[PDB]
């Protein structure tokens, strides 16, 4: 049996924060389910190029709006209830107009290494600036 809760996972080591996304890992390679499962927030206004050569991924949008553009393929608007699956290891752009909440399934599971290495992803456009600078302790 495995039981977890998103509200425990946030702001912990299984919550991986990147420029363009915040991935809350629900099932890890360690959990032995044969897939990994996460709840990923794609930050508003961002663009990320994605290419998983060594996994297939299912993505189920439960909040927000954006689009996925397949390289050499079509562009599919993302809205709540939209699902895409990269069974062809498609190279694609993932764009978030508003923040998107995505339930994602990877086969085989992603490893902690791969998530922290940001393997398979290339962040291209980060969220608009909130006026902060690294050199402003405040
Ligand atoms: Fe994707």
């Amino acid at each position: 049996m495995i039981v977890k809760h998103l509200e425990e996972i946030v702001d912990t080591k299984d919550d991986i924060d990147t420029k363009t996304w915040n991935s809350r890992r629900l099932l890890l390679t360690k959990d032995g389910m044969g897939f990994s499962l996460n709840d990923t927030l794609i930050k508003a206004g961002t663009e990320t190029l994605i290419w998983y050569k060594n996994h297939v991924e299912a993505v189920y949008c439960i909040e927000g709006e954006g689009e996925i553009e397949v390289i050499g393929g079509e562009t599919y608007p993302i809205t709540p209830g939209m699902m895409y699956a990269l069974d062809g290891h498609e190279k694609h752009y993932l764009r978030a107009r508003s923040q998107m909440r995505m339930v994602c399934v990877f086969n085989p599971p992603l490893t902690g290494a791969e998530v922290h290495d940001e393997e398979g992803t290339y962040p291209l456009l980060a969220p608009i600036s909130d006026g902060s600078a690294w050199s402003h302790p405040f």
